[PDB]
């Protein structure tokens, strides 16, 4: 429905199936593994992972869609902290599909902002 205020949060859930199902996401679903990686957290502050953005949105603790955008761009962010070399594949797969989710996100957000302007 046009100027839903709610409409995100089925669209996020959309948005993070495709990403669950695209090979590129397939280092980024779960939490890394901290005693496989004991020097991970040496180096990343705020572990996040696509699991858990699920989890979240699904149990409705995100309050808006900038709250699950902010934690996917962590994703991201911490991916580029850990492996910074754009040598790994593992850098290439993250470059990729924070290239899809911010193409995506960025519809979710300007609708979420002229909801929340109508609903006020
Ligand atoms: C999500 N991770 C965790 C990881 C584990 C092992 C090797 C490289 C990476 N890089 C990441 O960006």
């Amino acid at each position: 429905m046009s100027y839903d205020i709610q409409a995100w949060k089925k669209q996020c859930e959309e948005l993070l199936n495709l990403i669950f199902q695209c090979e590129d996401s397939e280092p980024f679903r779960q939490p890394v593994d901290l005693l496989e990686y004991p020097d991970y957290r040496d180096i990343i502050d705020t572990p996040m992972d696509f699991a858990t953005v699920r989890e979240t949105l699904e149990a409705g603790n995100y309050e808006s869609p900038m709250e699950l955008c902010k934690d996917v761009r962590l994703i991201f962010s911490n991916s580029k902290a850990y492996t910074p070399s754009k040598r790994s594949r593992i850098y290439s797969m993250s470059l990729r599909l924070s290239a899809f989710f911010e193409e995506h996100i960025s519809s979710v957000l300007s609708d979420y902002k002229s909801a929340l302007r109508f609903h006020k």
